[PDB]
């Protein structure tokens, strides 16, 4: 009922109103860009496009950034849409809050390049960091929705191929279950203005390219989470993805991982995206900054 929240909900509903199933993939991508395009990058943010082991990526950082601390970021958008164009402003807020550099990946999207391309890209990028002298103890992975699941999957993959693990993971409204079996997909169906089971199914079919929906790297709900670094998980109380965040946290703790779950009342899917215009978004990002400062600081 805050005016700021009302405004965010309005922007979300305007996008969510448009029939996406009749749109070309690129029109769906652009529709996402359109929603977020009204919030410009601060004038003092530095960015640079580059390839990291072949993956298109972008440095994003505010003045006074510690150049040795890196938040490797995986954007959301169902593994189908999203990019630094949609995510760079939020990332600049996190960068500034954490006092670190962000390295955001424009990782391979489906249907052009389906699962497990994003996991491969995340590993390639992390290997690039290590090859260029960044210390695992000063690197954290982060991601929202699809990217949030990808953080977990990438961490498991890295352990499986014997890479030194990074210091932490951050998951924002993580999507960890291709089949959308979480009960909140039923109970929060009318509470959640952004995300519903239909749309998730749409993304999963495109991401999977016919592969097993329960594959641990697509659905880390089924992955071995042993040995992962401390996780911060944020999610909104009205989200259909609420149970994905809870299930991830429960499974991580059972695996002996240090996982902290924050359920933010009344907040929509990836509300941190609207930090420039939403107090709760700035508050949540401040929390992320504190977590990163603790882990990679």
């Amino acid at each position: 009922k805050s005016p700021e929240l009302d405004r965010v909900i309005g922007m979300i509903r305007e996008r969510a109103a448009t029939p996406y199933k009749h749109l070309s993939t690129d029109d769906d991508r652009r529709l996402y860009e359109t929603m977020l395009g009204s919030m410009p990058l601060d004038d003092d943010i530095q960015t640079e496009r580059l390839g990291v082991n072949g993956v298109p990526a972008e440095w994003i950082y505010a003045p006074g950034a510690r150049d040795d601390q890196v938040f490797l970021y995986l954007h959301g958008g169902g593994y189908v849409i999203g990019s630094m164009r949609t995510h760079r402003v939020m990332l600049s807020h996190i960068a500034r809050a954490a006092g670190c550099r962000v390295l955001g990946l424009d990782y391979r999207l489906a249907p052009e390049t389906p699962f497990p391309a994003p996991v491969e890209d995340t590993v390639a990028a992390y290997r690039w960091l290590l090859a260029h002298g960044y210390d695992p103890s000063r690197i954290a992975l982060g991601g929202d929705s699809a990217g949030g699941g990808l953080v977990v999957a990438a961490l498991v993959a890295l352990r499986y191929i014997g890479e030194p693990l990074p210091a932490a993971g951050v998951c924002l409204s993580p999507w960890i279950d291709m089949e959308a079996t979480g009960e909140s997909f039923t109970t929060n169906a009318t509470m959640d203005p952004s995300v519903n089971k239909e749309r998730v199914m749409w993304f999963a079919a495109l991401y999977l390219g016919g592969k097993n929906p329960q594959a641990p790297l697509a659905s880390p709900l089924y992955a071995d989470l042993q040995g992962l670094p401390p996780l911060l998980v944020q999610v909104g109380g009205i989200e259909t993805l609420l149970d994905d965040a809870r299930a991830l946290t429960t499974r991580a703790k059972a695996a002996g991982v240090d996982a902290d779950l924050e359920v933010w009342d009344d907040m929509p899917h990836v509300w941190q995206h609207f930090a420039p215009i939403l107090p709760e978004g700035k508050q949540a990002i401040a929390r992320i900054g504190e977590f990163l400062r603790k882990q990679i600081g």
